[PDB]
Parts: structure tokens; sequence; C-alpha cells
């Protein structure tokens, strides 16, 4: 009972300090810096989903190897999400984000020069492992600098960079891969892979300049470092707004108080702490919340990734009844249609609340998925896919905000990483099942996705409201 009281007091004082610091130049600079990593994650997702399964350039593997090539990377993303989310609660958000981005960059760079299918598979798997940790770390890292007044809108604006990365990867694919003349053992897919690694390098370079989260310092006994970071934030914000004469008034902050053999014992202790943090998410205080979160994350991920592999095959069926450029253009349109949903969700998140956003978006996504069964031509299918994505992204934004706000700071990245790993597993399962339903029928995939979305909405209706409360 003592620890909960002390952490509530710390949360109240931290909210007061953030109100004193204000929102301004520092927050937007960090926003762009973390948006770079989100863009890197979007680029990785596009590459894995479209060009990675040897569309035309590689063609050095069997069809079974083509299917495995993507799913193993999704499994690596799941593993990396869990690992880096767990480690971020013990080592820090900035440290683990830097390590994961470095691993992703190194192995993405390595995969460009390898001359073998096995080595390419290994490098892409480890790149996925490195990149899987971005979202859970980034969202918590940015949330730990935001006051409660407009926290939801600021968190929702962060989702634009995933779409930006998808667009960047689509344009680079469109420009590079068809130009086979750029080959010099070397081909154009290697140039594309090399170019796709630039956003991660830029993210690392920018992130080197930003400080560690002061909330992590306060939760771990490092009062002075947190005070220095908060004073830096306050000074930057006040100098930007034209009041450099103002003095940071905070004095004291509530604080929650061979070599390889030592490496081994340290690793064992760290793994034990991570496992304890994971198991504490199923305790009596959080078990019901965690179970409801698992259902909403799983059903939404299962439906989206199931439809997005079913959709291109259905277009191919329509084209039979009626080029890589069409693939690039369709992927670009599908990722571009997300923008209005992101804008509207960012503008309405704090006005109407996370719960109403999630419920309405889930209902609209289910309705649009059911409407997908009425497709009769390529153009109508493209429009319906754009509509579905635009109406569905808002549920993902609201779920990000809820996951950020539903867990305490000492387990936030662990819970987020577990949920993101569950999402990657759901993506794997949905891709496998909807590929197993390639031509057997048409009603069944649509019905399955609609039922999953309805179950997700039903579970989302039962979540608690976190709006208007200090960040626990
Ligand atoms: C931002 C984010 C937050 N949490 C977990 C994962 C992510 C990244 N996303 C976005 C999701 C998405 C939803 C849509 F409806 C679309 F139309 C679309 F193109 C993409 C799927 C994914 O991988």
């Amino acid at each position: 009972a003592q620890r909960r009281k002390e952490r509530e007091e710390l949360a109240q004082q931290y909210e007061a300090i953030l109100r004193e610091c204000g929102h301004g130049r520092f927050q937007w600079t960090l926003y762009f810096v973390l948006g770079l990593a989100l863009m890197a994650d979007g680029v990785e997702v596009f590459v894995v989903g479209f060009v990675l399964p040897s569309a035309e350039k590689d063609m050095c593997l069997s069809d079974s190897n083509k299917g495995m090539l993507g799913l193993i990377v999704y499994l690596g993303m799941m593993v990396g999400a869990f690992l880096w989310g767990g480690l971020a609660d013990r080592l820090g958000r900035r440290q683990c984000l830097l390590i994961s981005l470095s691993v992703n960059s190194v192995f993405a760079f390595f995969s460009s020069f390898v001359q073998g299918y096995g080595t390419f598979l290994f490098c892409r798997l480890l790149s996925g492992v490195g990149i899987g940790g971005s979202i859970p770390i980034v969202f918590s890292y940015f949330s730990e600098f935001l006051a409660q007044e407009k926290r939801g809108e600021h968190l929702s604006w962060l989702c634009m960079f995933w779409m930006i990365g998808g667009v960047y990867a689509a344009a680079m694919a469109w420009a590079i891969i068809p130009h086979y003349g750029w080959s010099f053992q070397f081909h154009s897919w290697r140039v594309f892979v090399l170019v796709c690694a630039f956003p991660s390098v830029f993210a690392i370079g920018a992130l080197t300049t930003q400080p560690e989260s002061p909330r992590f310092f306060l939760e771990n006994g490092k009062h002075d470092e947190a005070w220095m970071v908060l004073k830096q934030v306050h000074d930057t914000n006040m100098r930007a707004k034209g009041h450099p004469e103002r003095v940071f008034s905070v004095t004291h902050i509530k604080t929650i108080h061979t070599w390889y053999q030592r490496w081994g014992v340290r690793a064992l202790s760290l793994g034990g702490q991570v496992w304890g943090n994971f198991l504490s998410c199923f305790g009596p205080e959080y078990r019901r919340i965690t179970l409801m979160m698992m259902g909403v994350w799983f059903t939404m991920s299962f439906s989206y990734y199931g439809l997005t592999v079913w959709f291109p095959d259905m277009i191919r069926h329509l084209q039979a009844v009626d080029g890589a450029y069409m693939v690039y253009f369709v992927s670009f349109l599908g990722t571009l249609a997300v923008l209005p949903g992101n804008i509207v969700s960012a503008l309405l998140m704090d006005k109407i609340g996370r719960l109403r956003m999630l419920a309405g978006s889930s209902v609209m996504s289910c309705v649009s998925c059911f409407f997908l069964s009425f497709g009769n031509s390529e153009s109508a299918m493209i429009a319906l896919l754009c509509l579905f994505g635009g109406v569905s992204i808002a549920s993902w934004n609201a779920l990000d905000v809820l996951t950020v706000e539903l867990y305490p700071s000492d387990k936030r990245t662990t819970a987020f990483g577990f949920l993101n790993a569950l999402c990657k597993l759901a993506a794997v399962l949905g891709i496998s099942i909807f590929t197993s339903f390639v031509g057997i029928t048409k009603a069944a995939p649509i019905l399955f996705a609609s039922a999953a979305l309805a179950l997700g909405s039903s579970l989302a209706l039962k979540l608690p409201e976190t709006r208007g409360q200090v960040l626990q």
C-alpha cells in the first residue's frame, strides 16, 4: 500500500512539473526525432510485406521459401517487440531504442550485400528483431514528456510518421526495382534495400541528441538526472517562447528508491526482472485490463493483416474475369488513404475520448469489411480498401493511447511490447489462414474478419476511461 501511495504522489508532482515546463520547442523536436524511428518501422513493414517475398528481383527460392521469408520476419518482429519492450523498463527508453535501431540498421545494411538465400533470411530476421522494439518504446518515451491537457492529440499526431515511412518506401520501390539497369551479383533490389536503411541511420543520429526520460530516472532512484532533464526542457521551452529570464523553480522531486561470469549473473538478474514485470501485468490489479487489451489488439491485427493479403488476390481474380508498377501504386494508395483518418483521430481524440473513438472505428471497420463482399471491379475494390483503411486507422490510434495510459510507468513498455508481439503473432496467423483460403470461397474470409472486428468492438466497449487523469 505504501508503494502505490508514493507512486501516486510522484505522478501528481510530475504532472505539476510538466505543467510548469509547458509544451513547446522541446516536445516538437523530440516528436520529429521519434517520428524518424516510426518512419523506419513503416519502411520495414512495407519492405517485408511487398518486395521481401521475392516479387520479381530475387526469384532464387521456392514458393514455400517465399511464404516463409515474410512470416519469419514477422516472428522476429514479435520477438524483438517483446525483448526491447521488456528491456526498456530496466535500461531506459533512449538506451534500448538506440540499441534496437543500431541492430536494425546494421543488419539491414548487411542484407544488401549478401549473396545467399540463407544469409539474406538471417539478416532480414535480425533486422526485424531490431525494428520490432520501435513502437512500444517510442510511444512511452514521447508520452513521458506530455501533460494531460492534450496528451491524446499529441500521441495521435505521432502516428503520421508510420504512414510517411510507408510512402517513402513505396516511392523508393517504384523508382528503384523496375530500373534493372542499376545492376553492377548486384542488382536493383540491393540498391532498394540499401536506400531503405537510411531512415534508421537518421533516427539514430537524431536520437543521440535527445535526453533520457526523466520519469524513468525518477522511478529508478536517479533524482538529479531527472531534475537536469526537466530543467533543460523548461529552459528550452521558455527560451523558444521569448522568456529566458524565467527560472526553473523545482527544488526536490519525489523519488522511488571474471567479467563474463558477472555478465552472466547480470543477464540472469535482468531476465528475472523482465519476467517479473511481465507476470505483474496479470496480477489482480491488471489481469482483467490485460485480458481485454489482448482481445482488442489481437482481433484488430488479425482482421487487418488477413484482409490485406486477401485483397490483392481478389483483385487478381477480378483481373482474370476482365507488372510491378501496379503493385507499387496500389500499396502507395493503401498507405496514403490513412492520412484523413490520422488527422481526424488526432483532432477528436481528446474531444470525444479514447473509448468512443475505438468503438466507432471498430464498428465502421466491420461495416466496411462486410461491404468488401460486394466488390465487382478493380476500381471499386481499390476505393473500398482505401475507405476501410481510412476508417480503421483511428481505432489503432485510440488503442495506442489507451495502452499508453492504462499501465504504470514501471511496466508501460513491457505491456506495450507484449501487446505488440501479440499483434505480430495475430498478423502471422491471419496471413496464413487467409492465404489458406486463397480460392476456396469468398464469403468465409469476410465473415471471419467481420466477426473478429465485432468481437473487438464488444471488448473495447468494456474498457475504462483514462481521460482527464494524470499519467500513472
Ligand atoms: C501505428 C501502429 C500502432 N500500434 C501498432 C502498430 C502500428 C502500425 N500499423 C498501423 C496499422 C494500420 C491500420 C490501418 F487501418 C491501415 F489502413 C494501415 F495501413 C495500417 C497496422 C500497422 O502495422
